[PDB]
RNA sequence: CGCUAGUACCGAUUGAAUGGCUUAGUGAGGCCUCAGGAUCUGCUUAGAGAUCUCAGAGCGGA
């Protein structure tokens, strides 16, 4: 991101978390978003996608 | 701590199926035999009027 340096780069950069690492850090799932979905509790949580689809398939049969 | 995939022994379905051995009994089928005789057919006394059936009865053979 190129900063227009006449703007203040706090406003812009409000909502960021810096990290050390991706990989190696933890985030709780969510957070209190408010540009997610509100939709995001009337999603079907999953377990081991495997052990979901190889049980419907089987009460499939 | 617990839940999820993974691999071998029992064990019931009297399961339910494949083969091996084995008990006892049955055993088709040809073939060889003991009979059988539907039937078919020779010859002869012989039936009827001059290689003619018009009844049969023997002697046979397939």
């Amino acid at each position: 991101i190129e900063l227009e340096p006449s703007e203040s780069a706090i406003e812009r950069l409000k909502r960021y978390r810096g990290l050390k690492n991706l990989y190696n850090c933890d985030w709780q799932v969510d957070e209190k978003d408010p540009s997610s979905p509100a939709e995001w509790k009337r999603l079907l949580r999953i377990g081991n996608y495997k052990n979901t689809k190889n049980r419907i398939i089987k009460e499939t049969k």
